[PDB]
RNA sequence: UUAACAAAAGUAAAUUCCACUGAAAUGAAUCAAUCAGAGAAGUGGAAUUUAUUGGCUUUGUAAGAAAUUCAAUG
């Protein structure tokens, strides 16, 4: 009933194709501050301090928070990128079904 | 030729931070390295160090001193 990250992992590949996402932690907070964020993904090794800042913003902004299983390196690869992504915002998912 | 201590016309090198923005066709850089979505490069700023104030030229001290000449103190 675990290792579901052939879903969200596969889902976070159509977003690279058709959707729009914002990578990073400081860039995520801007989306939550506006109404442009519909989903937030936090890696497993995000520091506990400002991880708690993102879920506090997300509660205030009424956004859904997804706790990714892998590290910021694993999340970055899942986006097809060659750096590490610790926190992700799904502004819009074109043909994927994460926002469902 | 110019001191301690102070001043702030003009103008430096290096490092670390801040704001805007968000990098992949990956870029930035050193003699070497090294660094970046826990955020690079760019632009604009803040701070500290550089034999006292604030590093260097400059200024007050201060030319009245001192050095090199001349005349018989100037």
């Amino acid at each position: 009933a675990k290792k579901t990250q052939e879903g969200v992992n596969s889902k976070l590949a159509l977003v690279t194709k058709s959707g729009k996402y914002v990578l990073g932690t400081k860039a995520t907070l801007k989306t939550i501050r506006d109404g442009k964020s519909k989903l937030v993904i936090i890696s497993s090794n995000c520091p506990p301090l400002e991880r708690a800042k993102i879920e506090y913003y997300a509660v205030l902004g009424k956004v859904q928070v997804v706790h990714y299983s892998g590290s910021n390196v694993d999340l970055g690869t899942a986006c097809g990128r060659y750096f590490s992504v610790s926190v992700l915002s799904i502004i819009d998912g074109g043909d994927s079904d994460i926002l469902k």
